[PDB]
């Protein structure tokens, strides 16, 4: 019992983290096989970042201008290409610690572990979600770019995020490992305002199921609702619409707890309309939306 | 920018996790050099746990009754002793992945990363604190016992916690790596009620400093207070007393932000008396007390 914001174990990903230096810019790279992945803005001065032409900036760079370091050993760079907003540096040595991995582009509402790195050295690991506005609310200083977001399925690391940008609002934008930004964000020091950070309704429900499973039941009410009726209230509260798909996804938690998804929705409805009145749920004063249904099942069942 | 509940990278500790089986009981062990540490209740049936005599239970156990597995390779057990509430199984092979490590007994209010394991396999990593009632609010199922709590100082893992007990209230008790329980808890399925879970006042202040540093300033007020005056209010709100030591510990955050500790206290005072009024601080509706001043400095500065 007890329910905690839980990152995947970082070990497998620690073994992939290198330091990438181009001129005076140092950030983090992901070393998988004989490729090192890093943000392409490693080639930018902070001045460049105002209006960078990455193809043009790149012409002035050779393999030997990319200094790649794993621990205190330098990797030889034998090739470089730009894929979207990432650089792929071909090194002459396949990472001996390469885990089984995939590159996956996650949907808004999907959670993942971030291994925050500085100079290719891990500082910590936290759990995030891809927000519906395709931002993430990370913890990232200067030098944290190239820090990656991942899921582990038993022994296979699915890389879903590379850290690129702080927005003027101190939220975060980055890419999948093909270099494509989540959302409409760009690797440029320009006006970039996030849209509405809506609450991930299915995640809140998953977490209400987690709460019931761990003995926090005070918010279970006598009401049910409909998808359409619940959704009117969701809209009003900047909650994502709930789909039949979300309901199906919650089925196993519905099954285990014997609370119909729509009854739980009616509980969530009342929590929205009526607030917490100073009570907590799993030690939170707000409705947590950074546990997926899969996160809840995993943590409630003890998958490894 | 952005501030996140951040565990240390788990890699170094993943490399230490083994499966300990005694008869029908399987839980987690910590393999450091040629010793495997696990809770002594590995030798108990759930029936034993009602009133176990561990010395007597132990007499009926030999080295070969302790089945230790690292990945899918069995370790040969060549000795066993009981130290307080842990077993130390001497194995014939020193863990090749033994990191630099210490055993440290932490104080209430100290935070640490937990690597939750099942059958010696890591499932996740979260950040906890030793509560003032010497419980922790973990996430632990059956088979999670022997999961450890740690800090990393650069490359040296300080092991501070081994998981032992769920209390009937679904909070957690365990030992340091010398087998001594935090608090008055015992490895017995008996009535064990925790005392007052008071808020770690210095940790809340550290986190209010973190918030100011990350642009959440709305709660900064025009008031100051005294230790004695603040403490009257702390008492009333089940907050730990604030000591001059706590003030000194917060000095560097005081320095960096230019907010005197006592002014921040006067801010905290008002937050207690007046609540959040539906506002959040670093995306929390309650005052977070599981970041230490050292946690805040680390995460705000980017130590690795
Ligand atoms: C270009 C950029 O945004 N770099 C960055 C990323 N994350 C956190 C802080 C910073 C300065
Ligand atoms: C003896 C004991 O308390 N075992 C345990 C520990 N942590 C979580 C769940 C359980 C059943």
């Amino acid at each position: 019992s007890g329910f905690r914001k839980m990152a995947f174990p970082s070990g497998k990903v620690e073994g992939c983290m290198v330091q990438v230096t181009c001129g005076t810019t140092t950030l983090n790279g992901l070393w998988l096989d004989d490729v090192v992945y890093c943000p392409r803005h490693v080639i930018c001065t902070s001045e460049d970042m105002l209006n960078p032409n990455y193809e043009d900036l790149l012409i002035r760079k050779s393999n030997h201008n990319f200094l790649v370091q794993a621990g205190n050993v330098q990797l030889r760079v034998i090739g470089h290409s730009m894929q979207n907003c990432v650089l792929k540096l071909k090194v002459d040595t396949a990472n001996p610690k390469t885990p089984k991995y995939k590159f996956v582009r996650i949907q808004p509402g999907q959670t993942f572990s971030v291994l925050a790195c500085y100079n290719g050295s891990p500082s910590g690991v936290y759990q995030c979600a891809m927000r519906p506005n395709f931002t993430i609310k990370g913890s990232f200083l200067n030098g944290s770019c190239g820090s990656v977001g991942f899921n582990i399925d038993y022994d296979c690391v699915s890389f879903c995020y590379m850290h690129h940008m702080e927005l003027p609002t101190g939220v975060h934008a980055g890419t999948d490992l093909e270099g494509n930004f989540y959302g409409p964000f760009v690797d440029r020091q320009t006006a970039q305002a996030a849209g509405t950070d809506t609450t991930i309704t299915v995640n809140v429900l998953a977490w209400l199921y987690a709460a019931v499973i761990n003995g926090d039941r005070w918010f279970l009410n006598r009401f049910t609702t409909t998808l359409n009726d619940f959704n009117l209230v969701a809209m009003k509260y900047n909650y994502e619409p709930l789909t039949q798909d979300h309901v199906d996804i919650l089925g196993p938690l519905s099954a285990q707890t014997g609370i119909a998804v729509l009854d739980m929705c009616a509980s969530l409805k009342e929590l929205l309309q009526n607030g917490m009145n100073g009570r907590t749920i799993l030690g939170s004063a707000l409705l947590e939306d950074e546990f997926t249904p899969f996160d809840v099942v995993r943590q409630c069942s003890g998958v490894t």
